[PDB]
Parts: C-alpha cells; sequence; structure tokens
C-alpha cells in the first residue's frame, strides 16, 4: 500500500521541528548569519553537506562556516526549499540562488535557476 | 516572487533519509522491541508518530540513545511500520495484519490504523 502524501506530511514536520528548535544539530554560519538545521536533512538535500558529515575533520562540529563567497539569502532561499520542496525567486536574487545551489551541489536546482535566468 | 515547486523533492528527501538508516549514517536513536535493536534517526520518528513525537519532545527524553517499547509490541509489527516512515509502503498481509494494526494504535499513527482497518474489512 502506498501512501502518497506520506513523504510531504515527513516534510512539513521536520519543517516544524526546525521552526521550534527541536533536535536541531548544527549552525551553518554564512557571512556571520547563522541558520539552526538538522544535519540528515542538509546531507539529504546537498552533495556539500553528504560531504561535510561523513568528513573525518568536520562530521562532529556542532557549526560549520560556508566558504566566504556565499550569500545568505542565497542559502537562506535553498534551506527553505531544502524543508519545503518551494523555491522562492526574484530577478535580484536568482544569480545568488543559482552560485549558493552550485556551492551546495544541488544540480537540479542550479539547472531551474539557470533556465529561468535565460527566460 | 517566483515560486516553483519541486514535486518529487518531498519524495526524494524520504529516499535519501531511508539510504542514510541503511548505512546507520547519523541515526541517533535505538528502539528495542523484544530485545531487537531497530537503529534510526529521532527526526524521522517523531514525523511519522505521535508517541516518538511525544517522547523526544519531552526534555527529559530528547537525549536518551536507546527507548524500550512497551512488553506487548510485537518487533515484526515494528519493522513493518518502521521501514514505512521511511518508504511510504505499507506491508500488509493476513499473518501480520493484527500485529501491525496494534503496533500502530501504540505508536500514534492514526492514518495507518485506518489502512488496517480498510484492510481486515476488504
Ligand atoms: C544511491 C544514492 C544516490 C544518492 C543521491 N544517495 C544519497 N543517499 C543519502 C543522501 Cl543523504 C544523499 N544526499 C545527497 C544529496 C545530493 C547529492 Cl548531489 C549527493 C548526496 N544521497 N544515494
Ligand atoms: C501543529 C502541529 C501539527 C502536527 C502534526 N505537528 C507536528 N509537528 C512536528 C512533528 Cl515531528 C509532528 N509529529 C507527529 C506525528 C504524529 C502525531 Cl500523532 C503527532 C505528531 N507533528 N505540529
Amino acid at each position: 500500500i502506498q501512501f502518497t502524501r506520506h513523504a510531504s506530511d515527513v516534510l512539513l514536520n521536520l519543517n516544524r521541528l526546525r521552526s521550534r528548535d527541536i533536535l536541531t544539530d548544527v549552525v551553518i554560519v554564512v557571512s556571520r548569519e547563522q541558520f539552526r538545521a538538522h544535519k540528515t536533512v542538509l546531507m539529504a538535500c546537498s552533495g556539500l553537506f553528504y560531504s561535510i558529515f561523513t568528513d573525518q575533520l568536520k562530521r562532529n562540529l556542532s557549526v560549520i562556516n560556508l566558504d566566504p563567497e556565499i550569500n545568505p539569502e542565497g542559502f537562506n532561499i535553498l534551506l527553505d526549499f531544502m524543508y519545503t520542496s518551494r523555491l522562492n525567486l526574484r530577478e535580484g536574487n536568482i544569480m545568488a540562488v543559482m552560485a549558493t545551489a552550485m556551492y551546495l551541489q544541488m544540480e537540479h536546482v542550479v539547472d531551474t535557476c539557470r533556465k529561468f535566468i535565460k527566460a
């Protein structure tokens, strides 16, 4: 038996845990801005976080600092996407979202941004 | 803002969380049922079950690394439900239906309980 709403229900509940700061186990720092999250959700969405949270050096760190070129607004848009399946874009931030998704190794998001930029 | 909906995203997240469970990556709790051990992610358990949600939101129990389920709970019934939590697939059959329904009632998974009731009535 297949429950079509199950995965979206799980994601909705994970986003509720994030909003309530329940079992968040990492702070992602982007140009001093802090983002509280679940390492499992981050690894499930990003090639970069899969690498970081399996990394012998970084796996137990409670704080991860992204490279200094990374845009905090771009990161916030992508973190919201990870937990909701909804990507919120504007003409003024789409390039920063694309650059962030490239860094986070989120190819389908990169491709979606790229196609919208060309359109 | 322009809003793009990724309709397969939620399913891809769940698939990847199940892959982490399979490889025992970031698992932070062992659920013990009649001494049978089940490794899982607390957040996934909370997202699927009223019982787990109440256990890990409770600050006294939030950091427990082992949770023992009530003695009346069948490990096979729990295994079916744990697989459902991580896959959206519920493997119901005549031989396990009573045990699966009883476990879903205990775990407070009312949608699954309803599905079990429909299976018995069919
Ligand atoms: C066979 C298989 C294929 C994938 C993508 N797996 C997998 N399993 C678990 C996780 Cl958390 C995860 N995350 C993740 C996401 C984005 C990127 Cl580019 C890389 C890896 N990916 N497994
Ligand atoms: C306002 C609100 C509504 C829900 C369903 N919330 C919620 N948020 C987060 C989680 Cl993890 C969670 N799990 C969960 C699942 C099964 C059962 Cl019976 C009870 C609660 N439930 N919050």
